[PDB]
C-alpha cells in the first residue's frame, strides 16, 4: 500500500470514531470567540481530506503534522478539563491505532 492510500484509510478510521464530529469541518468562530486570533494554524479533517484528494501532501510526516496540529489547537483553545479536549485525547489514540494498522 502506498503512503497516500494509507493516509486515506487512516482518515477514514478517524472520521468514523464517535468523537470526531467537532473536528470534521473548519471551526465556525460564531461558536468559538477569538478562535482565529488564538490559533495560528487551524486544521480540520475535511481540510486534510481535501489536501489528500488534491495531492497536496508530499510526505507522511506532513500528514501526521496536520493531525497533531489539529489536536494541539483543540487543547490550546479549549483547556484541559473541556469536553472537546477529552474528545481530542480519545481521537488522538484512535489516530495512533489507525497509524499502526495502516503504516505497520
Ligand atoms: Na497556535
Ligand atoms: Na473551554
Ligand atoms: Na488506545
Ligand atoms: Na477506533
Amino acid at each position: 500500500d502506498d503512503d497516500f492510500t494509507a493516509m486515506y484509510k487512516v482518515l477514514d478510521v478517524v472520521k468514523a470514531h464517535k468523537d470526531s464530529w467537532p473536528f470534521l469541518e473548519p471551526v465556525d468562530e460564531s461558536y468559538a470567540p477569538n478562535y482565529y486570533q488564538i490559533i495560528k494554524a487551524p486544521m480540520d479533517i475535511s481540510s486534510m481530506e481535501k489536501k489528500l484528494n488534491g495531492g497536496l501532501y508530499c510526505t507522511k510526516e506532513e500528514f501526521v503534522n496536520d493531525m497533531k496540529t489539529m489536536f494541539r489547537n483543540c487543547r490550546k483553545y479549549n483547556g484541559e478539563s473541556s469536553e472537546y479536549t477529552k474528545m481530542s485525547d480519545n481521537l488522538e489514540r484512535c489516530f495512533h491505532r489507525a497509524m499502526m494498522k495502516h503504516f505497520p
